[PDB]
């Protein structure tokens, strides 16, 4: 369906920080964060990051994401990645993530991106690796409830 994107805005922090939709998803998208999401949390993570866009369609903010970390000449890293719940499934990540990888080109002369995924993410796992992304690494992480998890770190070229 038509997407647009551009940079978040502050009219766009209500709307974005209501799209995890349990302490789970929060913590998928934003380990660091702790539930309930806020608005100022979500500020917070904009301000310390990078290139934080939404995706539009239909004059509706359906999708959020940012560079977790940036290298010049050597490498991205998504964070953030968020997706409105009736929207999922749609091709808003896919777009939003096509965008980040341009940006990560253009803007910092990446080689190469990097996302990390909890294990417990299916629908990541799967997204990323239809995007070509594969897995290089597991480390050992913990959930909110102090439970060992998995967190894949996955990886792909991007090109001139
Ligand atoms: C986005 C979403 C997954 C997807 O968005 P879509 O808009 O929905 O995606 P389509 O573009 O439509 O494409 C979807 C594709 O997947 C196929 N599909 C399969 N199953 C499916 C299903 N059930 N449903 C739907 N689709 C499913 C489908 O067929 C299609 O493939 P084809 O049909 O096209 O082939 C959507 O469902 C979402 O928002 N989920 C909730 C949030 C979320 O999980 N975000 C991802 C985060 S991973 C990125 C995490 C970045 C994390 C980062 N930190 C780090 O990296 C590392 N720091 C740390 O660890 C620090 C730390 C601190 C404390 C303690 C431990 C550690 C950061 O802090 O920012």
């Amino acid at each position: 369906m038509q997407l647009s994107h551009r940079p978040a805005e502050t009219g766009d922090l209500e709307t974005v920080a209501g799209f995890p939709q349990d302490r789970d998803e929060l913590f998928y998208c934003y380990p660091k964060a702790i539930w309930p999401f806020s608005v100022a949390q979500l500020a917070a993570a904009i301000a310390e990051r990078r290139g934080s866009t939404v995706a539009v369609h239909d004059g509706q903010v359906l999708g959020f994401a940012n560079f977790y970390q940036w290298q010049h000449g050597d490498f991205c890293a998504l964070g953030n990645m968020m997706v409105a719940p009736a929207a999922r499934g749609l091709g808003v990540a896919r777009y939003l993530i096509g965008v980040m990888e341009n940006l990560a080109r253009e803007q910092y002369k990446a080689r190469l991106m990097k996302i990390s995924c909890f294990n417990a993410n299916a629908a990541g796992l799967l997204l990323y690796t239809q995007l070509g992304y594969q897995p290089r690494a597991i480390a050992e992480r913990h959930d909110p409830d102090g439970r060992r998890v998995a967190l894949i770190q996955m990886d792909k070229p991007l090109e001139p």
